């Protein structure tokens, strides 16, 4: 009855309406603008939104969006976050500046998101959508991962999503294809996809290739080419991650460690 994370709905003015749903909104108290999420009071999802309101509380990472607070006693149910300035990194890379978002900026974006990556690993969570998209950029090309796509792993290794439930098909481990399961392996897979998305500064996956045919591709040993300037280990990484089998693939541990090596090298340079 008693939480701190709920806020009185006073003190957020809606701004502008931004996606879904989601709005830019204004914290009075501290003149902060914010982002909210919020649902009809005709909603099914109901439960799932108060469920990842929930995992919002108990995560905390640099590279994952800020829970700020929350309206969960009557509809509209909010969530509020921290505001990410740019939106979402697939757009923003296909908007931006390549002369400013350059080579070791994509190392720079790349290794947060597996810092945040690294983080849940950690603290056995899943995200079930992981890609460009699901990133969301600040000023000085700060990354975040948007945090409403966790699954807490209660019990062993693997999420299984629920019957009949559509999943981006790229991004899509092949073992989450063929059997609904998600562990943190599934992650590195669309990581790996990920990679493949900053590289190519938001380039649709696979392009061009018929969705039907993507699992059968990835069960004869095809993979995504390595992207024009991509750096050959950057390239390496995302075949790691792209291992059929998923304990052949690096933990978000081996891969932060690695993309943290290559950004500092890339700094000296
Ligand atoms: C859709 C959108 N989001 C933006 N920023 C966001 N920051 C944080 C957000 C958020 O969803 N957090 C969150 C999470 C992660 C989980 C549960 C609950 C919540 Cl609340 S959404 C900015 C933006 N643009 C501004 C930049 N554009 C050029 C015009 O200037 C157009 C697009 N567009």
């Amino acid at each position: 009855n008693y939480d701190k994370w709920e806020m009185e709905r006073t003190d957020i003015t809606m701004k502008h309406k931004l996606g879904g749903e989601v709005y830019e909104g204004v914290w009075k108290k501290y003149s902060l603008t914010v982002a909210v999420k919020t649902l009809k009071e005709d909603t099914m999802e109901v439960e799932e939104f108060l469920k990842e309101a929930a995992v919002m509380k108990e995560i905390k990472h640099p590279n994952l969006v800020q829970l700020l607070g929350v309206c969960t006693r009557e509809p509209p149910f909010y969530i509020i976050t921290e505001f990410m300035t740019y939106g979402n990194l697939l757009d923003y890379l296909r908007e931006c500046n390549r002369q400013e978002v350059n080579a070791v900026v994509l190392l720079y974006m790349a290794t947060q998101i597996s810092s945040a990556m690294e983080y849940l690993e950690k603290k056995n969570f899943i995200h079930r959508d992981l890609a460009a998209r699901n990133c969301l950029v600040g000023e000085n090309h700060l990354v975040k991962v948007a945090d409403f796509g966790l699954s807490r792993l209660m019990t062993g290794d693997t999420y299984t999503a629920h019957a009949g439930a559509k999943f981006p098909i790229k991004w899509t481990a092949p073992e989450s294809l063929a059997y609904n399961k998600f562990s943190i392996k599934s992650d590195v897979w669309a990581f790996g996809v990920l990679l493949w998305e900053i590289a190519t500064y938001g380039m649709s996956p696979y392009p061009g290739i018929d969705l039907s045919q993507v699992y059968e591709l990835l069960e004869k040993d095809y993979r995504m080419e390595r992207p024009e300037g991509c750096p050959e280990k950057v390239y390496e990484l995302m075949r790691a991650c792209w291992q059929w089998n998923p304990s052949d693939r690096p933990s978000f541990a081996e891969i932060h460690q690695a993309f943290e090596t290559m950004f500092q090298e890339s700094s000296i340079s």
